[PDB]
């Protein structure tokens, strides 16, 4: 009955999706779909992140233009993005007209409102090439070592920090020319201006402890006025009324958000959601799933620019933490830098998903992907726990039953400790406690092996006589497995398909309350297969 609004950060479009980008997508789709199941209007909106001077650059640097090289980046993450079943109600781009429209409209709000100031700055300018020099994009020598071939605000020699403009005989990264200091009007958000309110929403009780206790780090440390403007050349949205000034990527990117939603509505011919999911007076939930790295961005800068150009703000934001492989962050020369098109040629999607959300809490704590235990518990879980119950009990049933099972429970007090579980597990769902969800799911897989090892079937298939106690047992077992694929369907979209056709039905959150009796199943070629270390060796090597 709620209307609810989820959305992942934007990928960048410069680069390739990597594992990192996936835990975030999982995470989401797996709320988002638990949250279909239980019968909600869910919008889950993304899009591609796709100004910036680095993707202007580098669109010059092969030859193309912006537009084309954006176009190309676009496909191959929606690519990856559709390879891990990524339910995706709408993926756009920041570069359209709908973002261009609500940023100019935002900002033009925002400006009337008085919270945009104008004021001169100071930047390392490249003479030659005519462009003002992200800090990155200027290399030269560190002032404390000497060590030649640094770049930006820091030496990978001495580790010391510095403003670029300490480097000693500076090079433009971009054509090699000395850049100089060069002054340039900027326009400026009023952050400051939102302390209280902000302050307000940080101690309300809806955002994790963890993200709070940071938002009161940055409180302390004072907020001060963003800059929102950059000059040309750059590959983004123009100024209204400031020729050769820009909108700074950022402004525009959670901006995207709303215009990818707007472009949802608007290919729909739905003239009314837009409105009435972003207006002040909403009823409708939105949920923004993010990395810690952009918090500041979406808990500080989000709610303020919404606030002053008279549009609701976030219900909350749901933080996740860095994705690391064996322990530590993701290696190149080690080949755990992973990415997703990678993933998919050595695993499917149901594996990560499922490794991802059994690691998964509703903490920013970072994940692990431990590639041994990646094997192990996929292995022992999906094939070995929750599979099996299909997998041991469907043979007799297609062979000695026609396919057929029992016409009542053999065991109702089971089944109904089975269905017993929906609450809690779907509050875990809910709360985003994937791993509790995950433990419950699997204590019940345990129980329902138990039953099945109680009664034997590979003893009872033998013995003269007991085919009624045979399909009773393994009928049994096949209900079981019904109860906990709905569970896992959030979790496991493919296995789920594979399931529903074996089943003969789809699974729903309330079906569970009706086990399937007399009731007509198919058979099947193999579930789920085991896999093994050799093909996590193949993976490390293929992505070195
Ligand atoms: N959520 N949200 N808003 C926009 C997020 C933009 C994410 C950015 N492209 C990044 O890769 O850090
Ligand atoms: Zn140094």
């Amino acid at each position: 009955a709620k209307k609810i609004l989820v959305t992942c950060a934007s990928p960048y479009a410069n680069g390739s999706i990597h594992l990192g980008h996936m835990l975030e997508h999982i995470q989401a789709d797996v709320w988002v779909r638990y949250q279909r199941m239980r019968g909600h209007e869910v919008n889950f909106i993304c899009a591609d992140d796709a100004h910036g001077t680095p993707i202007m650059l580098k669109a010059q640097q092969l030859g193309i233009t912006p537009e084309q090289m954006i176009g190309e980046m676009s496909q191959e993450h929606q690519t990856d993005f559709a390879g891990f079943n990524i339910s995706y109600d709408n993926y756009h781009s920041t570069h359209s007209e709908e973002n261009r429209q609500l940023s100019e409209l935002i900002y033009s709000r925002l400006k009337e409102n008085g919270f945009i100031k104008n004021r001169t700055i100071s930047q390392l300018y490249d003479p030659e090439k005519g462009m003002f020099l992200p800090d990155r994009f200027v290399k030269g020598t560190c002032p404390k070592c000497k060590s030649p071939d640094q770049y930006g605000d820091n030496c990978e020699v001495c580790g010391a920090t510095y403003s670029p403009t300490e480097l000693i005989e500076p090079k433009s990264v971009v054509s090699g020319a000395t850049p100089v200091m060069r002054d340039s009007e900027h326009f400026f958000f009023d952050l400051p201006s939102f302390s209280e309110m902000l302050q307000a929403w940080t101690r309300s009780g809806a955002l994790q402890e963890q993200v709070a206790n940071k938002m009161q780090e940055w409180f302390e440390s004072g907020l001060q006025q963003w800059d929102i403007s950059r000059d040309a050349p750059y590959f983004g949205f123009e100024i209204p009324n400031a020729p050769g000034k820009y909108f700074y990527v950022w402004l525009d990117a959670p901006i995207g958000l709303m215009g990818s939603f707007k472009n949802l509505c608007d290919k729909r011919g739905d003239s009314v959601s837009f409105d009435e999911y972003w207006k002040k007076d909403s009823t409708a939930e939105l949920y923004h799933f993010i990395g810690k790295d952009i918090v500041y961005f979406l808990s500080l800068f989000w709610p303020a620019m919404l606030e002053g150009s008279n549009f609701r703000k976030p219900s909350n934001l749901f933080v996740h933490g860095y994705v690391t492989v064996n322990g530590a962050k993701m290696s190149k020369s080690r080949g755990t830098f992973i990415k997703a098109s990678t993933w998919l040629n050595h695993f499917d999607a149901d594996s990560l998903r499922y490794y991802y959300t059994a690691k998964l809490s509703s903490r920013i704590d970072d994940i692990d992907l431990n590639l041994e235990d990646f094997v192990q518990r996929v292995n022992a879980d999906i094939v070995n726990k929750v599979v099996n119950l299909a997998s041991r009990n469907a043979g007799f049933i297609n062979k000695r039953f026609d396919g057929v099972l029992a016409s009542e429970l053999a065991d109702p007090q089971l089944y109904k400790t089975f269905t017993d579980a929906a609450e809690v597990i779907g509050e875990a769902w809910e709360s985003r406690e994937f791993g509790k969800a995950v433990r419950e799911i699997m204590a019940l897989a345990d129980l329902a092996n138990r039953y099945v090892d109680e009664q034997a079937p590979w003893v009872v298939a033998k013995q003269e006589g007991r085919d009624a106690d045979l399909q009773a047992i393994c009928s049994m077992g096949i209900n079981l497995f019904r109860v906990l694929m709905t569970y896992l369907k959030p979790v496991l979209p493919k296995l789920t398909e594979r399931a529903e056709a074996f089943l003969n039905t789809e699974l729903t959150w309330d079906g569970i309350q009706q086990p399937l009796l007399g009731h007509k199943v198919n058979p099947f070629k193999a579930l789920y297969n085991r896999i093994d270390m050799r093909q996590v060796e193949a993976l490390v090597e293929a992505s070195k």
